[PDB]
């Protein structure tokens, strides 16, 4: 309910990180 | 709790919009 969808906040905020990586390493 | 929909729309508009980047950087 709440603490399940902190978690899953803070996931899509490190996928959001790694694909900004990603394409940090593309330029 | 629409907050939390709300905020979780904002961070797949920001995914969106770094792989529309890392295609453009791909072409």
């Amino acid at each position: 309910r709440a603490l399940d969808f902190v978690q899953q906040f803070a996931r899509m905020k490190e996928q959001l990180d790694t694909a900004k990586d990603q394409l940090a390493e593309a330029q």
